[PDB]
């Protein structure tokens, strides 16, 4: 079943219920996931209207870009030339800058394929928008299937050499309530390295660190409590996790990560090289979600993308997008229920 | 009464009915007017869904900007420095460039005041978008009242010094059918001067021409056919009208123009200094409007704004916008019946 309704400020809410009766919903404000529920229990964090996102936090569930993450001093090099992108966090360009793609109303079209339903959101980033060369014609297709598979398929094409590395900013919280820490969830992650941050500004420090024998080694499932409790300089620095993890084996077929709570689990697949994990290290902020005051550690992201900091650590990758080249990205979140 | 519904591609249609029973409609796709009807007769040109605007022509009824009209070589001078804007028509920047504001989904909120209903559309033009310094927080409020007044109120504030001069691209056609030429309509226009274009590229020529007593003199109402039939150089150049007219007297209180067909008339008021008129000089194109093949001269605009060409003709004005200054503009289109006695045949 498909249902579309007003979500506020002219935005729409497209709700998809699969054969199993699982519900997922997205809004064109930011080509964003709003909710994901099973048996009346929320799996992710989300708000109840457009205003909340714009007033409270515009990142949750959104498509963020054109470049996800922090870009040092807002600087990228394009065709040997420096370009300063819009600076929204101190001198850094965070998730594409101020009033980026996550705050725009994207156009969209729904395609019902039976066992699968797709919602194709579209938006054009004008040449020069927030400093980014273009125009960039972008699309983000969010699909939901009878097997409880939520897929994100990105496509983009630029009229000019530019940079492109968007991501999905959903926050999971299998407790189905923001006031409950994800400390009790188990996390498995197929990455043997992480990218340390330099300091409170959060720019990449410059090195790649081996995570073997650290509280950040999740190759073997472990309770997030372990990481939250760690004395690791990197953990103390952010008061949780806020880092890029480097995947050991690339390709969409491999289950890159798994998040579990009791009988419920979410598997992560992507064709991207890294997963940026942020554990909602908000302290006392207490942002309200469904009337629940959010707790420190009340959520966790799995931002599949090329790792931030490639401007300083080329080994991480190259987010360059040449004119006329067809950018593609695929990320899958698969829901399972232990029976 | 107000109604809302999906208009296609995620856009919405906001429909108003005033106490007199007059209906008007708008979509957030380009903070645009979609229809205006009197007794089941369309007063303007418009399509039936969002895809038609995007597939056929994205300008009709839209809010265009940041700068309406043609900017030669896309060059503007901002606070002493030159900036090249997006070039979408040869080397010119036409209507703010490619995939501009008329093509975005603006957010909106409706305020019901009873006798008047306001539909405020909002959009942020990021710093650097299409070459424009910014960021610019814009809003376009389209309102309709029991007095048959359709008002357009623009507001904007930029973070940086930039340029700003948007307009409303509504096309009237009192025949209620695009396949019927507006040659049969009477036009009165309070302008003694116009701005000639250089050639087919349509940039301004450089001079201001006096049009008194020519076929482009509408001070005293005359049929549009007088202009269309004219062999004046400027008319032949564009195959009709596609020009800025300079208002002789400024102020929102003055009826600057009036378009009449039989008992129906549209009056134009504005706080802007010129009205750019385009008479849908599409020749044999035939874009379909409600399944009607649009005819050459099947429509007419009254885009109130600062005349295009101030880059070469400083006398026309200055479209610059200082960082932190609040820009405002107001244009009103008012519907009336039996104001005068328009009984003609063509
Ligand atoms: O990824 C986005 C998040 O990045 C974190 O480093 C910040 O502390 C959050 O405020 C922000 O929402
Ligand atoms: O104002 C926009 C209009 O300008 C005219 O000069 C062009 O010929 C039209 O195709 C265009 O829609
Ligand atoms: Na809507």
């Amino acid at each position: 079943s498909i249902k579309i309704r007003d979500f506020g400020l002219g935005s729409d809410l497209i709700s998809l219920t699969n054969k199993a009766g699982v519900t997922i919903s997205f809004t064109n404000l930011g080509a964003r996931i709003v909710d994901w529920q099973k048996d009346g229990k929320h799996l992710i964090l989300g708000f109840d209207s457009a205003k909340e996102y714009l007033e409270k936090d515009a990142y949750p569930g959104a498509t963020v870009g054109p470049t996800a993450g922090r870009i040092k001093d807002g600087l990228v090099k394009i065709s040997g030339k420096d370009y300063i992108l819009n600076q929204n966090e101190g001198p850094q360009t965070l998730h594409g800058g101020e009033e980026s793609i996550h705050t725009k109303l994207w156009t969209y079209e729904v395609t019902d394929l039976g066992a699968e339903v797709q919602v194709k959101f579209s938006l054009v980033s004008n040449d020069g928008t927030n400093g980014y060369p273009g125009k960039i014609e972008m699309s983000v297709t969010h699909s939901f299937d009878d097997d409880n598979k939520w897929k994100i398929h990105y496509e983009a094409i630029s009229d000019k050499d530019t940079v492109f590395n968007p991501t999905g900013h959903v926050y999971f919280n299998l407790n189905g309530d923001a006031s409950e820490s994800v400390e009790n969830h188990g996390l498995r992650l197929a990455a043997s390295r992480f990218v340390p941050l330099k300091d409170q500004t959060e720019i990449v420090r410059g090195d790649i660190v081996d995570i073997k024998n650290t509280d950040l080694d999740f190759r073997q499932e472990k309770q997030l409590s372990n990481a939250f409790n760690s004395n690791m300089e990197q953990v103390q620095l952010v008061k949780g996790i806020d880092h890029p993890f480097l995947l050991d084996q690339l390709g969409l077929d491999k289950e890159q990560a798994r998040l579990t709570l009791d009988d419920t689990s979410i598997s992560v697949f992507t064709d991207q090289p890294s997963i940026v994990i942020f554990t909602a290290n908000f302290g006392d902020l207490g942002t309200l979600y469904h009337e629940k005051k959010q707790v420190h550690h009340g959520g966790i992201t799995f931002e599949c993308q090329v790792s931030p900091g490639s401007e300083q650590i080329p080994e991480l990758g190259d987010i360059s997008l040449k004119a006329g080249e067809k950018y593609q990205a695929t990320t899958i979140y698969s829901l399972h229920t232990k029976l």
